[PDB]
């Protein structure tokens, strides 16, 4: 997989974000999580931490996987990092995503997720608490 530049447009909620990719503005939808909806527990906090996270930093990069790069909706599918960081990760890390969505073909960070996801678990983080 490779990484590529794109630039925030703005924040959309915990799991989706609106970024100007080669040049053209789109939404993205994160791979391989799924944030509460702004309504739901927790899903305030979701929308608030991915917020912070691009806004914050100096550099986002898009990063597709193996297969469909476009949803049903015209929402792009990709890892989204961070200055260095990656956005989807981090989300389940803190427990504020759960793994989710694994279709075959873009499951690449599948297993770095779960671990992350395991680990959340454990400290029993936000969702997990
Ligand atoms: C994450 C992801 C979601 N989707 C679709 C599945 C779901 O279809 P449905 O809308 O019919 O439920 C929807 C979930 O996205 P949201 O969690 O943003 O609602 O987006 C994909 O097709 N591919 C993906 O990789
Ligand atoms: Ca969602």
């Amino acid at each position: 997989l490779h990484k590529e530049p794109a630039t925030l447009i703005k924040a959309i909620d915990g799991d989706t974000v609106k970024l100007m990719y080669k040049g053209q503005p789109m939404t993205f939808r994160l791979l391989l999580v799924d944030t509460p909806e702004f309504n739901e527990k927790y899903g305030p906090e979701a929308s608030a931490f991915a917020k912070k996270m691009v806004e914050n930093a100096k550099k986002i990069e898009v990063e597709f996987d193996k297969g469909q790069r476009t949803d049903k909706y015209g929402r792009g599918l990709a890892y989204i990092y961070a200055d260095g960081k990656m956005v989807n990760e981090a989300l389940v890390r803190q427990g504020l995503a759960k793994v989710a969505y694994v279709y075959k073909g873009n499951n690449t960070h599948e297993q770095l997720l779960r671990k992350a996801e395991a680990q959340a678990k454990k400290e029993k983080l936000n969702i997990w608490s």
